[PDB]
């Protein structure tokens, strides 16, 4: 049975430096994509910026199913074709099976999982065929839920609760509050909320493993003086990155005995993250580092 | 006297497009730069990431100088150089002036002042020789300095406030309200802080100049309960960006009136406004709109 | 009625240039292309090399009809469509006629007939897609004679000739003669071939309009010795392309009263010339001047 | 002693792609080239093409040396420079190692020596940066004489010989005489001339290694007519291009016994070496494949 495969990715994932790359090595297949379509028949240059129309969009879709059945059905030498598209929509990934379904083609895929911070990195750099940083965002956010990773929709019992980060939000870099947001924690002390704090820093080095995560709670518990409930920071020889790191802390030791109703962090790669798994978050500097 | 022209600008400007136009019509003045010496010197392709060193910058100002004196010591012909390096630093900028003194060349200036937002649009889509938005955002920072552009420092005086939008910020988009950030506006009201709000929102319509100030005034005022002191937003007719028109009405509404402390945004064009006039900000969503 | 309109150039021609230019002010139609399925197809990348194939061609042939008709059978908003391809197969453009005809469209022209000369610049400086010298002479070849451009077939009656040039052919560069080739107009003496003699060189300047005819006539006449029957050279104050004058002398003087044979030349352009219109040519050096 | 190398090539020949190789793993180089230079004080766009400039070029000079002796005279960490130009010029590949002499450093040489044929590939395909023909020829030439390859300058003794090729130069593709060509090898037979026949064509197959070289010997010499002298083919299992074949031939068969004044040929490459190894040769038919 001829195969029809749809690979899974946000833009800058690998998709077509792969179709390519197989296509190659497996003589048989047959490139078919949106991106390329919705440029031809607009007959831009590299450097255009294409313009969004729901005319054009169906005009391109017809273009795609009508190669696909038009490429399926040639010779006995014909393997299948690829779909090098994003493929994030499930409406759309179902549309595929069913008409696939009709001409007795199977359909196979073939995920290009990056993280986010890494997608970041190369959209970017990719110019002009760049995706803005809000659809970006979007199309890991249907990734993620292809991928069946978890967002937290809460605690039901155990107390409410706001985190926040040291590096750059309690603290500005021995460094020095920073008033604002120390008030902050604070207030919510009043309020009645639990203030666990947080921490990418290394608890320690090869040999002290915890001489940084006592030289913060010494910080914390007496410059800051926030009336902390929970201290959690990065274990001595954790090299992954932050954004991982906090994520995993989140799961395995703050969601299970907390009801999170906030957090407070700068660094944008986290803050990022802490709204991805369904969690307020409140970005207190610019972090871009 | 010869001359020897500095640009000022932050990548993306526009001063090499202006540098090209101009020597191609003004036969005489020859391009010297930074990023072309910086490329050079390590047989980079278009498409390669540079690593920063200390040693290599050395070297590449040493090839500036040396090719400033060099062509400036030539024909008759030779009418001045154009330095199309970003130029901001200014120990850098004093650098040149005093070099072109001790050899009998005058220093003038092309200024390239692009707004924020509009650099940021084209950078995403310089592809490679893009540059980290950190970078840029201290660039622009740079550049607000070398124009004089304002900086609060504050208000001696009047009471201290918390500023709110209300767009994404308190409401949730006949909105709905934004849980923990409504909380957070009647928390400061505890403490003893002025609620000043804020909207992007056009004020009205043509006939109706107030329609939305109104419809905006009643939400905030008599669902979300927010105990506002002074509500302002975008006059009817206004279609310069939200950047602008908050930092005007900040300036000629707030700052003369308020000690502000602090500002509770969403929109990131906007957050990053408050940020470089000096004001705290706390981005409470992703706002890349 | 709707339309369908055909490009008719050779690659670097103005083809697309002129489909976006004209798509972008003409909102209703759209661009289709056999270029951009061909790489699409493949994942190519820029700098890929496709290689041809009677199967990949039938595919992408394929994927134009179907898109043809696909967007000529929508909304009443769509004009029509482009298809800036070479189009110089004449059973191709017949192909497009008929299909044309059983749908209800009708089928336009827009050539971009450019000089040969300009076409080989563009192209060699096209870098991937550009196209081999052999099939660029090819396509041009094709567009004469959808132009109607003349061949000379001969001249019946009239004696037989050998055409010679001066500069770098019976000379090289008061020059020197260039031995074998002043041996072979004496010995196309012998056999029994009439010598016409040719120069782009002008035949003078502004006040002695045949001061450089005169100087060539004696040279060729005296030093040379060629036997020569008829001498022709441009005329004072002509600046268009030696291709343009050689044919046009060719034509006016030559053609009607030789059964022309045979050329010699050295010039590219020129030698490039004397056999699309159907007259054999020895290049006697390189000459890509 | 601090080393400077210097590359030399032909454009495309691999100088560059080799620098930042080189380069990247031998930290302690800098890339220096004129081609950057040439550019940058242009602020050109990669798609702009330089005028040149007895004056740039001055400047451009001016600038490799200083950074020379700048780059060479730092830390001693700088091991040395690389110089990614052709240095095809003598003049000038002495100018650096008097230069390096009164310093103190050596030269070293990396050569890149790519057959014409592929340089002509690449070129074609270069785009911009390509280079005009004529020059790359030239260049190719110097590239010869620092190589020391042989230049032809006759054969004082033997007797005289023009050179015919068969396929495409006297017959036309059991093929049919091209009448002109033929006859011409006829009159040189007249004059006193030997007629030396060549021949790509393999001389036969694995079994029957000269079933071609008969059935040309017979065509030749019954169908043509050609009253040759000595008759040279490709040896059979010869897998080398037609460009390399010919000039073998010609040196180990042909050059010892005769004093060739001419060669005829159609093929674009074989007569591009002919001339090379100072042979004249005359084209008689468009032959770029
Ligand atoms: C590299 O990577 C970019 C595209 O990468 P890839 O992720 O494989 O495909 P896609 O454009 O579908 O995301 C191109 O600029 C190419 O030259
Ligand atoms: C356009 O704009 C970009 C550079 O623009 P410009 O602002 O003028 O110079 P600079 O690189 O100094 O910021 C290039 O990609 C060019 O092709
Ligand atoms: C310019 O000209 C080239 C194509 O030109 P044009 O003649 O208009 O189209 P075509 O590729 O059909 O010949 C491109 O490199 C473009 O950026
Ligand atoms: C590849 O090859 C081209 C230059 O190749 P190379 O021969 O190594 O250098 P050079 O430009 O000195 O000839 C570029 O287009 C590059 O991206
Ligand atoms: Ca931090
Ligand atoms: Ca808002
Ligand atoms: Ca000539
Ligand atoms: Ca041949």
């Amino acid at each position: 049975m001829k195969k029809i495969i749809l690979t899974i990715g946000c833009p800058g994932s690998g998709k077509s430096t792969w179709a390519r790359e197989f296509i190659a090595k497996n003589p048989g297949f047959y490139n078919i994509n949106r991106d390329d379509y919705r440029q031809s028949i607009m007959a831009h240059e590299e450097r255009d910026e294409y313009k969004y129309t729901k005319k054009k969009e169906g005009i391109v879709t017809g273009m795609q199913f009508d190669t696909a059945k038009s490429i399926l059905y040639g010779g006995d030498s014909v393997k299948g074709v690829i779909i090098s598209d994003t493929n994030l929509n499930p409406e759309r990934r179902l549309a595929w099976e069913t008409f696939a379904k009709e001409y007795g083609w199977k359909v196979e895929h073939k995920v290009f999982d990056v993280p986010w911070t890494e997608l970041v990195k190369r959209n970017s750099k990719r110019g002009t065929k760049a995706v803005p940083i809000d659809v970006l965002r979007s199309m890991y956010k249907s990734m993620r839920e292809y991928l069946g990773l978890p967002v937290y929709n809460g605690t039901p019992g155990k107390p409410k609760a706001v985190i926040f980060d040291v590096d750059g939000t309690l603290a500005k870099m021995t460094d020095v509050i920073n008033p604002m947001v120390v008030e902050l924690s604070k207030m919510y002390a009043l309020m009645g909320y639990q203030i666990v704090v947080v921490s990418g820093r290394e608890s320690g080095t090869k040999e002290d493993p915890t001489k940084y995560y006592r030289m913060t709670r010494k910080w914390v518990e007496d410059i800051a003086g926030v009336p902390l409930v929970m201290q959690c920071q990065r274990e001595q020889g954790d090299t992954r990155k932050d954004d991982v790191v906090k994520e995993e802390i989140f799961w395995k030791h703050i969601a299970p005995h907390f009801d999170v109703k906030l957090a407070i962090d700068d660094r944008t790669q986290v803050v990022e993250m802490w709204r991805r798994i369904g969690v307020e978050c409140w970005q207190v500097a610019s972090g871009d580092f």
